[PDB]
């Protein structure tokens, strides 16, 4: 199960190099601290 546990990655670019992408609600990362737009998503990959 991967929960929540005070990730912090230093730019979306890092994060997509691990596969996250789409992130939503409850996944590491959907926060202000990732997403600097904060539009509840981070590291969007929608074309
Ligand atoms: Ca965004």
């Amino acid at each position: 199960g991967a929960s929540e546990e005070n990730i912090h990655f230093s730019s979306c670019k890092e994060a997509w190099a691990n596969g996250y992408s789409d992130i939503h609600e409850g996944e590491p990362g959907y926060s202000a601290k990732l997403d600097r737009d904060h539009d509840g998503v981070a590291c969007e990959l929608k074309n």
